[PDB]
């Protein structure tokens, strides 16, 4: 098609139509949309910034890897920026919106869907960008692999197994650190050239049945998904949260059924119980008593899962300390809520579980519950599935906290120290109040770190509050940096700020990144601006926010 | 000093004396050597290739990080290549020798020694290149941290904690994967600029007491050694086994005493027991019954530790199948020998230990022993310390298998499948006999892979045998590739061969690697040729072997 | 000379000795110093940062303008950075020290001394960098121009008339805005070429008596020192506080004796009288009742002039609110102290003076005094000379507040609003106490702004306090920016911080500045880093603080 709402930088409308005609001729009219459950891929859905911001010109859905190389060629030819997405369901990080309007959103999920391989002896799977978590789960069940191999899912299962992994997302099983569970990745660099990593570089020895296959369709050697390092420089991580390559295929390790599973819930009665709780979790996390990635939730998170905010109050301003206590009682929950699980044979679960309980019993009024012990609608019953690798749609209910809610995640990291966790909670809770927002969040326990997802929800049609939300977010970043904590991930608009945060020694780390980017992407057509990294033809003055 | 034996490429003697005077003027004459226990740093000690090869021109010991930047500057000024080393005790991988003669060996270890930090709450340590394993141990004990925090050592404790970690070395405790246990790394890139990665990029908030400190001496932010990723592209691995930067500091995670430890020995009687044993290890390793990295050793490895070859035979040719059997008996060992260990509270050790024995009992004549149950000189008593993070000097005894022995490691990776384990063993054993060399070796058990260190030992003054040793090596590489198995690490001379092995899709991995190298190192002064990666001013024709 | 302590970036010792020999051959050995009342020109005297920082390699005194061009040429030949100074008496702004060590301090003052012209009809003077304020005064008196023409001096008369003027210094007569009183400037750009601005570009018509004179020695056209603009782009300000050229000559307007002068002192009793006082000053300053730049001083400033801190207290920590009150009484001063002066015929002074008193009488306990009415040692008697263009050595007494005192100026600008004045005072006073430093300071009244010189004084041999002093400074900058107030000038180490403060629209002002710098100074030899502006061969990573 013809006249887009926004053309990518410096490109004429004639150039734009020449290009699109070319891509249409490659992937068919049914896979190239021009902008003149079902996630949008054309714009930031969790509106926070104004219009004209992060608006694609056209969404293109490659049929396969060839198509992605033809499309890269065309972007180099015409200097048309691309914005490669796998699924784009994470509104909160901006979903599928491109950072620089005019871009071509590359929907890799629509046709590049396959569960390429599920290896039981090696306990791994090889996946394309389209393979959501539900998909890999349905794949496992229709092949009876459910009782041999287990997944590891993020709070929502409609996300991409590889998209989430390359973005470094976390899960709640012993295999929760997703990016650390990859081995074998296939990438389409900016020059067009295909590249596979680690032992993906060591090629399967020739054999009659695999002769003549295009590179993209060739099998991988035996150790390709069993050892990640390969030999030499381990370049894999350049492709995480970066614009250095288009990730087309990835191997993810799978957890073999542990032959024993118990999920539990420990409720902490006071809002200041978080300090003792986190001091307790520390030694138990580092000492492997705490098997998976346990979560510490704030009462409104579980409150939200179960009901909107009018369902708990009429107040338009932020619920008070009293009201929060009251909601806790109502739900039989604590003010803070720990969710975890035990894996393996009963004799070992049992020792761990006595230890855990024992530890947490130094917190007055603590109360331990397994799923059965809680109401049918409870979060624990839902999270009992999440910690065993079973994906769900439940926990999405909280996005609706406010009427025309949208949300953004402010995500700092905090030591696994109560002192520190309380400090960061304070900081975020003050600002949230200052903005007139309920604080809503979780700490997910890392072995020596704690990912702190603050869920800022707000009215997507309210000019005043969105501006309040922007103030909040940018103030939180500074505040957090002032206290030496940075965010591990963000939405399109906060990328620059956040990368400006990592400025040790005069921005050394972003300087060095900008070289690697320009070297490998001389026309800078792969996602200019992702994570604050800009190719030289994108003046910082004109583009950073 | 004046006239070196080998000048670095294109450099005049005048230039060379200019430079040396400059460096002597920076770091003192007591630190800058000109080539006209105590490891050599001037040449490949495990001689294999001929002379002229891998011969430094001068060794230079920086006093600190400034000194490394000054030196980098002078390398960029004069176009003098540097070969940065930490310790260089790993003869076998060529130790300190530089890949291209004329290089300046940068001994970082001699002055950059400090155990910078040992954090108990976060359970990490931050170390300089000089900090050997024995060093971090002695540090621990003199601060009574020995019963709180535990190390993870490689078969020899004299190596560098960070050198080994950036080289992707492996250990025998649950934290055996060394490079996967780092978080926080400080680098001096080739441009001279300092860069710290991940959360090491988020700077510690100003405070009165740390003002005016050089970047090199600034503290790090709180999550710097607790979370590796930071934000954006996770560049860390570009500094593993590569020439992309000079590693100055690194944070390595430590293991919190587990409150329970049992090390053991299972002996496998026959030479073909390796196949069932490796099928047995598979599920227990993946299912976490097998806590640390367990090791399967071949009889001569343990034989070797205990005595030279003349001490078991007069034969100059390779010992026979019968003789090996006899040696096994003499030592009360198997033909193959599994070493592992149980960590934690007794109730849990016990269930795991019943599981392990149980499984291995399906191997005829299998015999299980704890340390106490074996002779005073036994390997198990030595490895009982190794699997608990206590480093030793013991296991070096085997390098002396032959009189003027030197050794080289042929290191393929193999699936954790007996089928595969035997296949690779076969291949390696043929060749070794074809060269008239005793096969000597180990498989170190990875969660889904097995590092297989073939120890080629030979007579460093024997022209004929060294050639035989070069034939062996190069033929094993090809053989191994033929059967789809790459090497994880190698010695200076096999670097090229080994990367050529990783040529999927027409050498994509190396091309893409040359791009990043040239970008960040236009003068190409950082270790040209490490891992097979060459900056553009070093003709491939002239330099690869 | 031979071996310097610090060589400028990338330069070999050989190169350095080549250059010095060349310069010694141009200006004589008596003028070119190699670093192996009387201000130092080799290093930052108000030590604050550590050593290695801001240390010149050699000081070079040009005999004249040719000599400055020869030297420029040699800097472009060898790529040696220069640090041009006039006098370098302003410790506090780092005096003569160069921003990047290894630089060549260009002392223009030592030989380029002349009062070139004192024109009475046009009421201007044309001066070289060496002409201090005392110098132009002594010139005036020896030519009896003292009752015809009047100077405008800064708190200390030993500074350079043009150095201070290009640095945008301020004075206390109606011609206090120094840089706004220049017209005619002669510059030696980095290419070596001489350029005079505005009407200094329109050349004096040839005439017999000025033929064959070097450009440097040519007279100027008639309107050269009467109208600043010329025609076209008014480039003059590119040479203020910048590294865009070496200023050799400048025309400064002089004030024609006004035939009437009364200087006075109004004392404000309370520490919060500053708010009403500044609201009072506002309208009178804008309405021209307030003739010169009036000053509001804090009690310790005047206290300081008169005596050290031990002379008022034993306390090592900062004097208290009560103590300050007591000192005020002892000296017959206020807590705050306004100094001004009336110019012209008595009938007009009188009406203004009734207006001033009248207004200030709305402040309880306000007391008005002329010089005569105050003690012999009083500050008013000292400043009575200052507001009439007579320079003095008096006011330097305060630098000795503490024993081995050094001082630094923290200089924010603030509106001429009491509200704002108090706000900024607050901010500054907290921090100063947090560092355990006596707040000492002045607001100098601008027509619509107020320059606020916080005098941080401290112990130059105290590591702990200097660090405290560095924390203070950097925290005040951020604080101040937080409240939208920039600094107008700073010391070498805060230059970067301070420009980063001016980052509207993603550092537009500095980017645009780097462009002009590089264009006119491709080798970047003119003062790299002054005001935060760096030529492209000086990595930001490596150089900013």
């Amino acid at each position: 098609e013809f006249r887009p709402l926004t053309l990518p930088p410096k490109l004429s409308l004639s150039d734009f139509n020449e290009f699109i005609q070319d891509i249409i001729r490659i992937v068919g009219s049914e896979n190239v949309e021009v902008i003149s459950m079902k996630p949008t891929h054309t714009h930031d859905p969790t509106h926070v910034m104004d219009q004209d911001y992060f608006l694609a010109s056209a969404i293109v859905a490659p049929r396969n890897v060839a198509d992605v190389q033809s499309i890269v060629g065309l972007a180099n030819k015409f200097s048309f920026p691309l914005w490669p997405i796998s699924i784009g369901r994470n509104s909160g990080y901006g979903g599928a919106a491109p950072r620089v309007s005019g871009s071509v959103v590359l929907d890799m999920g629509k046709n590049m869907n396959r569960v390429l391989e599920v290896n039981v002896e090696g306990a791994y799977c090889v996946v394309e960008p389209g393979v959501t978590y539900h998909d890999l789960h349905n794949y496992l069940e229709a092949n009876n692999l459910r009782d041999k191999l287990w997944l590891d899912v993020p709070d929502l299962g409609g996300g991409s197994v590889l998209g989430n992994a390359v973005e470094r997302g976390v899960g709640y099983t012993p295999y929760g650190d997703h990016w650390m569970m990859h081995s074998g990745m296939e990438v389409v660099l900016a020059n067009g050239e295909l590249l596979r990593t680690g032992m993906g570089a060591l090629p399967d020895p020739k054999r009659p049945e695999t002769m003549g296959l295009k590179p993209e369709d060739q099998p991988w050697s035996k150790i390709a998904h069993l050892f990640p390092y390969g030999f030499g420089p381990y370049i894999d991580g350049l492709f995480s949260q970066s614009n250095m390559g288009i990730v087309t295929k990835i191997g993810i390790w799978l957890m073999p059924n542990p032959g024993g599973y118990q999920s539990y819930l420990i409720t902490l009665p006071k809002d200041g119980d978080l300090k003792q709780a986190v001091d307790i979790i520390r030694p138990l996390r580092l000492g492997m008593a705490l098997q998976n990635v346990p979560t510490i939730r704030h009462i409104l998170l579980d409150a939200a899962v179960l009901g909107d905010k009018r369902s708990y109050s009429s107040r338009t301003e932020p619920l008070s300390d009293e009201e929060l206590d009251k909601i806790a009682k109502q739900l039989n929950l604590g003010r803070w809520n720990f969710y975890g699980a035990l894996y393996g044979p009963e004799p070992i679960r049992r020792v761990l579980w006595e230890t855990i309980k024992d530890a947490f019993s130094a917190i007055p009024g603590v109360k331990f519950y397994f799923p059965e012990d809680t109401p049918e609608n409870s979060v624990l019953r839902v999270r009992d599935k999440t910690m065993q690798g079973i994906p769900t749609y439940d926990e999405l209910k909280w996005i609706d906290w406010l009427p025309n809610g949208a949300h953004l995640f402010f995500s700092p990291i905090a030591k696994v120290s109560g002192e520190d966790a309380m400090m960061q909670y304070a900081v975020t809770k003050k600002r949230c109040q200052e903005a007139g927002l309920d604080f809503i969040g979780t700490f997910t326990v890392g072995m020596r770190e704690m990912h702190h997802i603050v869920c800022i929800v707000f009215n997507k049609k309210d000019l005043i509050q969105k501006r309040k939300v922007q103030w909040l977010m940018r103030t939180l970043i500074d505040d957090c940096a002032a206290n030496g904590w940075g965010e591990y991930r963000t939405h399109l608009a906060f990328m620059d700020q956040i990368m400006e945060t990592y400025n040790w020694n005069n921005s050394s780390f972003l300087r060095f990144n900008e070289v690697l980017k320009n070297a490998v992407d001389p026309n800078g057509i792969i996602a200019p601006g992702k994570s604050g990294v800009w190719p030289s033809q994108y003046s910082h003055v004109t583009w950073k926010l």
